[PDB]
């Protein structure tokens, strides 16, 4: 910005951004490229994806053996549930911050591959690539 | 505004067919058991990878950026998947993350865990998921 700025609207950040102000809040690391990392950092992220996919799985449990009694689930009973796959996205998108990975930059090419997929007869399309996640990588480790 | 990874799944959904509900819509047991079992194996090959990492440290070699991609591919199919189950619920995940997000932010004057791990301060509140429920449900 500069004197000519009459107005700076951004674009809200995305949810991978959000982890990276995270981590700067707590003092946690979070590389700006792809870095190697401590086997004390694999651990760590280990068990919070452990912990997560916990939490969700016992959320979706209680939703069944509800559901299974007749009791018919409502929206805000999906409230729990939703908060666990939330926290599961958290960490999630976590490890790939501590990573130094971008995760957006990595889900586009995920999703460039799985949308392309969906244009064939699930069998794949004519030329279908898929996804090159080591060249999302190789691009990230020379970015500006 | 670009699009984001929440709206990239309710595309995947529209693009194969399925499309998902706009608003929190309660699912059939079978659509939970599916959403499931995606996550498991999702996880299931994450949970692989690392310890498929942690052995090659152990083994006391010396991890690259390029040793990263399998751990990377893996995790963003996670993303894929967890987007995905929130999406089949009618579920904006980008308003409930942002809930979760401004209360994991109030965390950091907290202490850590010996394993690194983020915790909780005195007095700590936790997320309001409820409210951003009903706030997706009405109007
Ligand atoms: O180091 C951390 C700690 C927490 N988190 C995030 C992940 C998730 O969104 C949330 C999980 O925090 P807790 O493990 O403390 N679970 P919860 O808040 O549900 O505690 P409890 O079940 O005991 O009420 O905080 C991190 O990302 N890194
Ligand atoms: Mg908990």
């Amino acid at each position: 910005i500069d004197p000519f700025t009459m107005s700076d609207l951004p674009c809200p950040p995305t949810n991978a951004e959000r982890l990276h102000e995270f981590h700067r809040a707590i003092g946690a690391a979070t590389p700006e490229r792809p870095t190697p990392p401590p086997p004390e950092l694999l651990r760590l992220r280990q068990t919070l994806l452990d912990e997560a996919s916990a939490e969700v799985r016992a959320e979706i449990d209680h939703l069944l053996a509800r559901q299974a009694a007749g009791e018919a689930l409502s929206a805000g009973d999906l409230a729990p549930l939703a908060h666990e796959l939330a926290d599961l996205l958290y960490v999630t998108y976590g490890a790939l911050d501590q990573l130094g990975i971008d995760a957006d930059a990595v889900f586009a090419e995920v999703h460039r591959a799985n949308l392309s997929k969906a244009s064939g007869p699930q069998l794949k399309p004519e030329g279908w690539r898929p996804a090159d996640v080591r060249g999302v990588i190789e691009r990230l480790q020379h970015a500006p």
